[PDB]
């Protein structure tokens, strides 16, 4: 229950042998569980290492090399998990522990309780003064003996106490090696404390046991939940009999090493059912049910300084030297400016011009709290589709009353601000884009937030010379206009929408995947809803309880692929049978493996157990 990080220095040590010893002691001082590697190196002859008696478990490997002390005090080291291995091979490595051309050197191993090495091999050789080690039957300690090549122990040595002869860590009687796996009966799944069936330890017991219960283990094979060795921690979701579906489990626990905890350690957060340093890239840290945890994002939020804010205050424009400074940004706290100097750069003074493909970096942007000034753009780029996910332009700050500006650009035909829906404050100014159309089709008033917000549009390709040239808004679009060609470039849909695309109607009566309409938005019906023909809707809302008919079975109000077959419940596994009408009902509590019906005589049993 005391925890500490290990080290990964391997054969790296401090020149000052005094500081080395002091280092070791500071690290594993009163540590019971080393969540990493136990590395003991470059320690001199007379130094007491009695503080090492605190270590009961090591999840990584144990390295003992270049030492000179006499006795290794790890009499409490019960197990080494081998999550990491020395030289990618050993969970335990002991070598070259003697003074070159001297008399000092490791002589005895105090590993009286080392009965479990879950993963990896053992290397113990090149220890001039080491004794006894070779008497130990490592086959009983090392869980995975393959390749046998990786389990090597070789050795004026004393004798083992009469009580064991041939198998001891030292002369002390209580230092005789205790066998915990090889001496067991066939019936034992794992370890034992005697040669008889009644001596078998519980499945989840590592190292050995002092009893038959999963609470009598010396160490757990997987996790430790409140003293009980279990295969897994209380699940994050359990079946709720009233809602007829899995629900967040308020008793859920999380993994932290070999422990199940209710709350993760200080600098950790919950990701699914484990405790981690930081949330994975696809999730963000949030407070949910009084617990910090990682919730999947729908691109995760990431604020960034704009041109003229914070780390970019000196900047006057986005340029090749700060463009990568907007990677994965979602919200820009400030302005985004595009001046000629930034677009064309300055070759003579070695300042590269903006590489057009890198402008795709703004596709993640959804908001701009300030203004968007575009006085220059790559010649070959026809639109601003790199801003396709742009939703809001706050206009918190304005360029002399302007919140959006697009001047003198000749290489642009359309805007394509696909997701643009809000321009809080400031006025718009799109001028001198003789090749730009669609701009006249927009009802800018839709995007505004107040009456005190004007629009200024001048010498852009005449509405007429487009209107006639083929530059028209798709028919499936509202009278609010579009940002360019296609049904996926409109302000509002005329009929309905499926994603960013405007369409004629939802898949209400036909289609590969049936849908329901939610205020003009088409949403697919749950997969369990049976597709209905001849004018019948397949669903009237989302989820397995809003179907017209279930395609398989029905658990209470929910359409399910199959009735509950061993689902994790609050106190036990949930089982149900299906009546002739494919309706699910509870199995009798005495049926711990399923049933055919309600009766106590309707119990059925797993077909995959026993010979
Ligand atoms: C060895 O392990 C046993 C079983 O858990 C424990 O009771 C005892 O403290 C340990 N004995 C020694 C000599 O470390
Ligand atoms: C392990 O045995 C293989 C089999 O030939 C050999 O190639 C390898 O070098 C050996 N490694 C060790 C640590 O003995
Ligand atoms: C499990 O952890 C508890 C602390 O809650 C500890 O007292 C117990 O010895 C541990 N059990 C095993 C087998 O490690
Ligand atoms: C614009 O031209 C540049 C020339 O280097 C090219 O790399 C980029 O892909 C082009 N961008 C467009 C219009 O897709
Ligand atoms: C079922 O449909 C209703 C609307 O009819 C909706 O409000 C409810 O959330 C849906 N239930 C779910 C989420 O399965
Ligand atoms: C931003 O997220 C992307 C996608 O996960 C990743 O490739 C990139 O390294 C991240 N950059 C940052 C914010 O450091
Ligand atoms: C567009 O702006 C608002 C509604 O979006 C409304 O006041 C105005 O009449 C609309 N104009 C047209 C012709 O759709
Ligand atoms: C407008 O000028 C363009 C040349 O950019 C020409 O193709 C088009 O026919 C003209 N339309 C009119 C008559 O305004």
């Amino acid at each position: 229950q005391s925890v500490c990080a290990g080290t990964e220095n391997k054969l790296s040590s401090l020149s000052d042998l005094e500081q080395q010893y002091r280092a070791l002691r500071k690290y594993y001082e009163n540590c019971e569980v080393v969540m990493g590697n136990l590395e003991i190196t470059s320690i001199e002859h007379n130094r007491d290492l009695s503080f090492l008696r605190s270590v009961r478990e090591v999840t990584g490997y144990v390295l003992v090399a270049l030492n000179q002390f006499r006795y290794l005090p790890l009499e409490n080291l019960r197990i080494i998990r081998g999550t990491k291995l020395y030289e990618d091979r050993y969970a335990l490595a002991i070598f070259l522990n003697y003074r070159k051309d001297g008399n000092f050197g490791l002589q005895e191993l105090g590993l009286k309780n080392l009965t479990e090495i879950l993963n990896g091999g053992v290397y113990v050789d090149q220890n001039k003064f080491l004794c006894y080690a070779d008497t130990i039957h490592w086959q009983d300690i090392v869980r995975n003996p393959w390749p046998s090549n990786l389990t090597l122990v070789s050795t004026g040595c004393g004798r083992c106490h009469k009580s064991c002869t041939g198998r001891c860590w030292g002369p002390t009687e209580n230092h005789c090696q205790t066998l915990t796996r090889t001496v067991c009966a066939e019936q034992c799944d794992g370890r034992c404390y005697g040669p008889y069936v009644s001596d078998c330890c519980h499945r989840e017991c590592a190292g050995g046991c002092s009893g038959p219960k999963d609470t009598d283990c010396f160490a757990c094979m997987n996790f430790n939940d409140s003293g009980a060795c279990v295969t897994q921690c209380p699940q994050t979701f359990v079946y709720n009999p009233t809602t007829f579906q899995l629900e967040h489990n308020f008793n859920a626990k999380y993994t932290y090493g070999a422990f199940c905890v209710k709350k993760c350690p200080h600098n950790f957060v919950v990701d699914s059912s484990s405790c981690v340093r930081a949330c994975p890239s696809s999730k963000m840290e949030v407070e949910e049910n009084g617990i910090k945890m990682c919730k999947p994002c729908t691109i995760c939020p990431k604020a960034c300084d704009g041109i003229g804010t914070g780390s970019l205050m000196s900047a006057q424009t986005v340029d090749s030297s700060n463009i990568d400074k907007f990677i994965n940004c979602t919200k820009i706290n400030g302005n985004l400016i595009f001046l000629v100097t930034g677009i064309h750069g300055d070759p003579y003074n070695a300042i590269e011009a903006i590489d057009p493909e890198k402008l795709n970096v703004f596709r993640t942007v959804r908001e701009i709290t300030g203004f968007l000034n575009i006085q220059s753009w790559p010649p070959n780029m026809t639109d601003f589709s790199v801003f396709s996910n742009l939703v809001t332009i706050g206009g918190r700050v304005l360029y002399s009353g302007l919140s959006l500006l697009i001047l003198k650009q000749q290489g642009i035909t359309s805007l394509q601000f696909q997701s643009l829906k809000e321009i809080s404050a400031g006025n718009i100014y799109i001028t001198d884009n003789s090749n730009l159309c669609y701009y006249h089709t927009i009802n800018w008033t839709t995007l505004f937030s107040t009456i005190n917000q004007r629009i200024v549009i001048r010498d852009n390709r005449k509405a007429e010379n487009c209107t006639a040239e083929g530059m028209v808004c798709n028919h499936l679009c509202s009278s609010d206009g579009c940002w360019g060609p296609g049904p996926d470039q409109c302000l509002s849909c005329r009929r309905f929408s499926r994603g960013r695309i405007c369409i004629e109607s939802c898949n209400l009566y036909d289609g590969e995947f049936r849908e329901f309409e939610n205020d003009s938005i088409c949403v697919e019906c749950d997969p369990q809803c049976e597709k209905m023909e001849d004018g019948l809707l397949t669903c009237h809302g989302p989820g397995p309880d809003n179907c017209t008919k279930c395609s398989h079975f029905k658990d209470g109000p929910n359409c399910v692929e199959k009735c509950p077959d061993g689902l994790q419940g609050a106190n036990s596994f949930i089982f149900k049978y299906a009546d002739p009408d494919r309706e699910c009902h509870p199995c009798h509590p005495n049926c711990t493996q399923g049933c055919n019906g309600p009766t106590s005589h309707d119990c059925i049993y797993y077909p995959w157990t026993g010979h």
